[PDB]
């Protein structure tokens, strides 16, 4: 089967789009093969399907940063000019707000935080404040660290395999964030296949961010910058009274390659 | 900068071929910006320049698994039909000899091993008999082993980093070797960088354990099967009197992507 996909680069989280037509019954098995070391290679795949933006996950989640690749596509190859637009995304009830905005930053609604939990974890002979921060289908916790540390990366690895969590969460993030340096190291957590990945850059975990900005200052943030290890992504976040919170990311794209795969 | 390029499957030592012309002084920038992980990523990256085969590797250095990727693209591109022919290679002062066979096999000439030296290695409380394998630019100890396990890895590591290794061998090669299932779990050295990888497969490797198993049993060995973690290659090997050892790899290739790549 030959595939017509492109390959992008937002801040590190390789995304593949697919422009082919396929059936829905196929995209699991193109998006495994796609996604393969052996293989084109990357952590995300996404399908693009009057109602014209759709894009469906090979899993059928939401992905910010899948939908970040599929709004620079729609800028570089169909030449949109800057606005403010929906876009149908799988794993979402009502379309995604996004925007084109000037140079080359696109602008992702993020999905709402229900509510947030002051908490403290122990790791090993130390406690951590930490805010757990709870979505429809995953949890982040936010830790606030002086700095990043090897040893607190094996803590945090413990502790997310050592505990039980709730199959509400598809994913368990512990977002370790330097508030001094703005810098995020995340970790995502899969509880039903039990792995672990340092992510060179979390859209979602970003989102967290925010909200963890929005709750620690009763501050609106916009055009937060959050480092990362692959790069950085800008988070606008406010609580909107009982409408709760609404946060967005905003980040740049670089198309790496497009052509035909061979699955 | 518009790159044309294939990526290949040779036993999962993913390859890049650019097919693009680009002055020889960007190979190394260009190879550099393609095999990151944040990029197309691939392992090594191959330049295709009446003397039409030309492949240029973008250390300058000789790759097997590169040099019958290039087999496999002018079989399946230019449609050459079955044959033994030559092809310029970076890295070798004679053209090398190439075949393309029935079923979509690809046989590669191989450095000449230069001499052998029977050895023991001493790794922990226990003692290995080992084959040195001497090349002009490399060397390979071939290890066997009863079965690969965590613990022999984790010495061999310790084994290569806490050695002193001639300047002569830009990769010194630890080839752990299971003869009863003919399984090769290669480990590469890279002594100027103290850099190891455990690969999914190594064609020079494998050309090693043909030149193990002709001093092992003063037999040649013909499509001799080594199985390494990315599949398998076979190995053809014979010492011709006073010529020396003469050794070839063949295997299989997948093309998975083809297209253009930007930098
Ligand atoms: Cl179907
Ligand atoms: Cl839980
Ligand atoms: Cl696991
Ligand atoms: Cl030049
Ligand atoms: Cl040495
Ligand atoms: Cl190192
Ligand atoms: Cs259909
Ligand atoms: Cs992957
Ligand atoms: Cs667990
Ligand atoms: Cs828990
Ligand atoms: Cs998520
Ligand atoms: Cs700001
Ligand atoms: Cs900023
Ligand atoms: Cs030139
Ligand atoms: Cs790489
Ligand atoms: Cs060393
Ligand atoms: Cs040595
Ligand atoms: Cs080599
Ligand atoms: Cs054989
Ligand atoms: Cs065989």
């Amino acid at each position: 089967q030959v595939i017509e996909f492109s390959k992008y680069n937002p801040s590190g989280n390789m995304t593949i789009l697919v422009h082919s037509k396929h059936d829905a019954s196929e995209y699991a098995s193109i998006a495994n093969q796609l996604m393969a070391a052996t293989h084109v290679c990357c952590e995300q795949v996404g399908f693009i399907e009057g109602n014209d933006f759709h894009l469906v996950m090979s899993g059928n989640e939401f992905c910010g940063n899948a939908t970040m690749s599929y709004i620079h596509h729609l800028q570089e190859s169909h030449l949109l000019k800057d606005q403010q637009f929906k876009v149908k995304v799988s794993g979402c009830s009502d379309l995604v707000q996004c925007a084109i905005h000037d140079c080359q930053y696109y602008e992702v609604q993020m999905p709402q935080a229900h509510r947030v939990v002051p908490t403290t974890i122990n790791m090993g002979n130390h406690s951590w404040k930490a805010l757990e921060i709870i979505y429809e289908t995953y949890v982040h916790y936010v830790i606030p660290v002086k700095q990043v540390t090897t040893e607190i990366q094996h803590l945090v690895e413990a502790f997310v395999r050592e505990q039980q969590w709730s199959h509400k969460y598809k994913t368990v993030g512990m977002m370790l964030f330097d508030e001094q340096r703005q810098f995020l190291q995340p970790l995502i957590y899969i509880p039903e296949i039990q792995s672990l990945i340092w992510e060179n850059s979390c859209g979602s975990g970003t989102a967290s961010i925010g909200v963890f900005n929005n709750y620690q200052r009763n501050d609106a943030c916009k055009d937060f910058t959050v480092h990362q290890p692959g790069g950085s992504i800008l988070v606008t976040s406010k609580r909107c009274h009982q409408l709760g919170y609404q946060t967005s990311i905003k980040g740049q794209v670089t198309t790496v390659a497009t052509g035909k795969a061979y699955i």
